[PDB]
């Protein structure tokens, strides 16, 4: 069990946040002990903002740079930060405020796929293998040590849609694990291997370069395809077509 | 791996179908061949409704008895049914759509604590353990096959509120498998043990009889206890702290 009177702080969005939240209800952690940083009430986060209102989880949307974040942090005093797919860069002085770290999910094995994109990277990229990983953050993103990884095939059927969702679904799996990791204290290991890194663009804005060969093609289609956004564009005769994906 | 082009209706509300639906496409099951029918956005249901409308997923929130969703239903043609607390009884006629049938999610180990508000009751009732039950849905609540169940400790810090959060978490946890068990045409197992039954509203109108003995309080107040709801009264009692 977690320890009593734990104090966690959610900076999250979306499902992610509103499973979290939940695990750590169900972990039986205080609603006065729970309190959550995200962001302002949208599509990917109604789930999210009506639960914090409807059980009267204190809860900032103020940006993540804001002094107001800040403030919420000082004033909750948590002795751990949980990151769920929080958007923003958390600054190092909002991260020392809890004595026991934090840990964040990212969608790669890092230190491979910092940045974003990383679902569309890895299909384009052609692994058939990636996975997620726990880490506690440090002031950069990507970086920090690891607490939890694990693999998750890549199949040659999988678009960034399904892969981000499978990567959603496997990592709640393992949550409760890494909210008792923090809970104890496990320093996690310093990331290993070589680092790879993708830019915050969309992979090549989204077109197809018609010198890359059929099987890059079809990654690069299937990396693409992610309702209800735009599928990969084909130029033909100095004109725009969505591929039919 | 899902049998290719297995067309998944979800019946079902809140987290539990949002994560069932994200779920389904982590499994590779494309948009068009899911379906969800669920109740009104609210709540406790926005989230649901935000990844429909973003997803472009095709949605019912007509009534389960109504023309309209066994319309949704026959016009998707579903080959199975997922129902992931969907509050209303699943008429037969739109069962019978499902080929490969059907699975709900109860949050006890069926036959014990039928009906609604069954952590509560287990909190009340003393229990130390309960736990999930994935059970194919037959025309009547509760009574299906039951395809999947895993148990949960009671443990004597539990509230209805944290019992219920991870009952949903857990059971999200096995999910996937159900899921696959559903694609194999697991038909379960006939339900055995000692029905119990319990609806609706906690007794004693949340009132805390002095007569119960220390053990007995303590579990009614932490069953009575679920933000945002009023907890037990003596005047409002959150905790057995508190109480003494
Ligand atoms: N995880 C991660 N996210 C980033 C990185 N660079 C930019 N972003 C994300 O995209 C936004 C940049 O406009 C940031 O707020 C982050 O949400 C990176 O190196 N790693
Ligand atoms: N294709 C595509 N995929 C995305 C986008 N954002 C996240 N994943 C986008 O704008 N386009
Ligand atoms: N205390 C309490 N718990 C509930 C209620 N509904 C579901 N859980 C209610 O009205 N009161
Ligand atoms: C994805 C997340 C969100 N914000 C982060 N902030 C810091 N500081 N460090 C991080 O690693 C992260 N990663
Ligand atoms: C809780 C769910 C919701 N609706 C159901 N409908 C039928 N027919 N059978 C059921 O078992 C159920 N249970
Ligand atoms: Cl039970």
């Amino acid at each position: 069990a977690i320890a009593p009177n734990t104090r966690v702080l959610v900076a999250g969005y979306g499902l992610p946040a509103e499973f979290c939240v939940t695990t750590l209800i169900g972990m039986g952690v205080e609603i006065d002990k729970i309190a959550v940083a995200t962001h302002r009430e949208d599509n990917r986060n109604c789930g999210l903002h009506s639960m914090l209102r409807l059980r009267n989880i204190q809860f900032t949307t103020a940006a993540a740079n804001s002094e107001e974040f800040y403030e919420f942090g000082a004033n909750f005093a948590p002795d751990m930060i949980i990151s769920m797919h929080y958007r923003s860069l958390i600054p190092g002085r909002f991260l020392k405020l809890a004595k026991k770290g934090s840990v964040n999910l990212h969608p790669s094995l890092l230190p491979a796929y910092r940045g974003t994109n990383s679902v569309a990277w890895v299909i384009i990229n052609g692994e058939s293998e990636t996975g997620f990983s726990y880490h506690r953050m440090d002031e950069n993103f990507d970086t920090g040590a690891i607490l939890l990884q694990e693999r998750i095939s890549v199949e040659e059927t999988d678009t960034a849609f399904s892969l981000f969702h499978r990567q959603i679904a496997r990592a709640m799996l393992r949550l409760e694990e890494v909210i008792l990791k923090l809970d104890q204290g496990d320093p996690g290991f310093a990331q290993l291997g070589e680092a790879s890194y993708y830019a915050r663009e969309l992979p090549f804005g989204g077109v197809i370069d018609p010198r890359w060969s059929e099987v890059q093609i079809d990654r690069f289609i299937r990396a693409m395809f992610f309702p209800p956004f735009p599928p990969a564009v084909l130029k033909i005769d100095g004109k725009v077509y969505y591929v039919p994906s």
